């Protein structure tokens, strides 16, 4: 129903010209616009949401006839969003709305001083009506399946428990065999000029081919992609002077979502199909180019004479020796720092934290200590203060939950996407010649074509016949971790 | 009434997305985005308009009972733009909305060649339909004063014809004795790299001291002013390698603009009498800071210094000889680069021909030819092609029509403005000490603070005890020029 299109189409205009508020005050807003703009966003963003569970839309979703297996699809999915989020009570949403906001500039305030008081009052409170806003969303299993549904799609918190416990058991024991090793100088450790920096960022756009004419880099003081418009969908990295490796990755991860949002097909913008198949699976592509393809030795003989002479201080080192200084292991406090080892672990805390809290098993009081513990027990690290430790991610103080565990769900998704890849293509060959449209191409035809017309887990099947695991995960690190650190396993 | 005011506030925080979508499409926008973002903002805007004339608005303008002075104001300002706009029939906005964006899109491609024939079609549609948009707008005396009433509230093309014809005369007087004289070397006409000219611009915003806590500098094809929302109004300007004075003029102009959008009160945010008083006053403002005070020997005896030390090349020009450089008259085909002595003559022939143009007594089809003649006529030129022509501007092929004259009051305005704070101001002092705050505080009370409550003529003589006319300007520019070029008039 071409009437069902226009619709959503009409609405995805008020939702670009919010992601376009939401971009330009992360990068370019004077500072005292701030309050005003926060309440523009959430007059536009409740104006959409009112027309997206308005009775018209109902009334075309109920009365469109599909002619292909695509308007199927649509309705389907058209439906499922319509029919989950009619049932909040605009009181509900507007009530959250304003209570993330308080609490996420409440947070900005307490964060460098570590000060719990400040923000626990309405921690407690957006707990409470995401517990109430989970009973009448309705769940299976765990009120806390309700608000994982939402960002992954017919994933429950029990399956997650035991891919990440599997999950860990691997991963101790990979940083135990680690750590015995004395570590090599970090040849990274040392001042690189913005300058320097910006033009090698750019150089890696150019070389993986972003489409300049449909996106732009800018800095913020947090990385992000934002699919602003069609042909519109913008990055943002983050240059520090003495950790170029900062910039570098930040900028090929957010290549990787932008990639996605550009390959989506052009009919499916503005429509519920139009979007990632999930956070998961959004993540997974991040983290494909991001860490898949940009700490790899094969990536790494590519740009390395590129990246020589951009930064001659850096002539002496060895491809690799630079290919393995992007691969340090380390037990750190900072989730946005960790390394593709013991990054999991930082997730694996958050999400035992978050369903528990949303399960009512824990209080918002005991937060830092439950915090401090899980740290203690899964990384062997005693967080001093809350800085460094629970309030250290936005995430909670703006009230999501459940979108902790799919930042790890995309680091099993692009393991598992990687091995099938690999089936097709020689990966290192690709990879180190530059010839990225072949994987570009695979990715399109397997995943970005695909959009949001199935659920995850019928996904990944079609993408790799198999259910999501963590083998391939295993696989990848043993394989990856044993050339790096020249040991067994 | 609260509720009217929050009608009307809500109203706005869409005028606020709209006006940021222009502003990035002016600034960062992608290329290839260009088309999307065009339909967003016609979405945003035809909703927008939705609103202001809707019946909701009507009712509560016609129910709330005004308490302060103030409030009579908003009601009866209210009142008048609604009952107006209620009268458009949604076929005709729409349709003069499309014809323009698509005029505006054809001009683009057509004007690099001057052909008049690729845009002829949609301009004589775009006058057309503004022709019936003027009948029922209804009018006194000209259905052209229907369009100019929009830009300038109350002003008849009458007057602005008497006005115009007196200035006209004194402008070919001046120009004729200023012709004889041979001219000097231009000191200015030298490369001067873009990051001195930045460095210099932002040198002079600080100095002006423009907020830029609640706005900045960016650079765009064609230097503008965007009040985004409370707090934030952005400007731009355009560095010219060879001609410095662009930028820095550039930049003081939008300051201009810039300093009358953030002084109207608070209060006033969001509401019809929130914005400047008219097209003229706004205008007004902007000259008064460019040229009365930024082309003034007294502001460039303070920037003198700091001017010398960025830019050491010309150490060797005394402040006398770079305060008459900026200063220098030349006839020249494009209005935007025209001086303040042969600017109007600009207007004066724009003004004749739209007004004939929408008073139906001049074809499309003859623009080309009446353009060519009256730059003949006031200008003593013989226009080549059509791209130093009647297509260098963009207001017209974006269906702008009553626009142009207020550029010239803005002129004449400034001056009376000028001539009034040159009572209670010893202006010289003020300006070469560069304690601008004084002009601001003035600005401030006289005219900013009013908003748009008042009417431009009430307005004008308010602050200044007497209607608009030309004699301030006559005697602004004799005594000016008599400096500048060291004769008599
Ligand atoms: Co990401
Ligand atoms: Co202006």
């Amino acid at each position: 129903m071409e009437e069902l299109k226009s619709y959503y189409k009409r609405v995805a205009k008020y939702y670009s010209a919010a992601a376009l508020l939401y971009w330009d005050m992360q990068t370019y807003m004077p500072k005292d616009a701030g309050p005003y703009r926060a309440e523009v966003l959430s007059e536009i963003g409740t104006y959409a949401f009112k027309q997206i569970t308005d009775d018209a839309l109902g009334k075309l979703l109920e009365t469109a006839q599909p002619q292909s297996e695509i308007d199927e699809k649509l309705v389907y999915v058209g439906k499922k969003e319509y029919y989950k989020y009619k049932k909040v009570p605009p009181e509900l949403f507007q009530e959250i709305m304003i209570t993330s906001t308080m609490l996420e500039q409440k947070w900005e305030i307490a964060k460098p001083r570590g000060d719990f008081e400040e923000v626990r009052p309405l921690l407690e409170k957006i707990v409470d009506l995401s517990r109430k806003y989970a009973d009448i969303l309705g769940y299976e299993g765990e009120p806390y399946n309700a608000l994982l549904d939402l960002y992954e799609p017919g994933m429950k918190a029990e399956e997650v428990d035991q891919i990440f416990s599997k999950v860990r058991d691997f991963i101790v024991e990979v940083l135990e065999k680690i750590e015995r090793l004395p570590k090599s100088e970090d040849p990274f450790n040392r001042e690189i000029g913005v300058d320097k920096q910006k033009e090698f960022s750019n150089w890696l756009l150019h070389y993986l081919k972003y489409d300049f004419t449909k996106g732009r880099l800018d800095v913020s003081a947090h990385p992000f992609t934002n699919p602003i418009g069609l042909n519109d969908v913008r990055i943002t990295t983050r240059y520090i002077v003495n950790d170029i490796r900062n910039s570098i990755y930040s900028t090929i991860h957010e290549f990787g979502h932008a990639l996605y949002a550009l390959s989506i097909p052009t009919e499916f913008y503005g429509l519920p199909i139009g979007s990632s198949a999930s956070y998961g699976f959004d993540e997974s592509q991040s983290r494909f180019w991001e860490n898949v393809v940009g700490r790899s030795l094969a990536f790494w003989k590519g740009i390395y004479s590129k990246f020589i002479e951009i930064v001659p201080e850096m002539r002496g080192y060895s491809v690799e020796e630079l290919w393995r200084a992007v691969n340090r292991v380390q037990r750190s406090f900072i989730r946005t720092e960790a390394d593709e080892v013991t990054y999991n672990l930082h997730i694996i805390i958050r999400f035992e934290i978050e369903r528990e809290l949303i399960n009512g098993e824990l209080s918002v009081k005991d937060v830092p200590d439950k915090w401090n513990e899980l740290y203690k027990k899964y990384l062997g690290l005693d967080v001093p203060n809350n800085t460094l430790g629970c309030m250290q991610d936005p995430h909670w103080f703006g009230g999501n939950f459940g979108y902790f565990p799919t930042y790890a769900l995309g680091n099993l998704y692009a393991a598992q996407i990687f091995e099938k890849l690999k089936e097709e293509i020689n990966f290192e060959e690709v990879v180190s010649a530059g010839n990225f449209e072949i994987i570009k191409n695979f990715l399109k035809e397997k995943i970005h074509s695909k959009g949001k017309m199935y659920e995850p887990s019928d996904l990944i099947k079609i993408v790799t016949g198999k259910p999501l695991s963590y083998e391939s995960f295993v696989r990848y690190i043993k394989d990856k971790y044993s050339k790096v650190y020249e040991i067994e396993l």
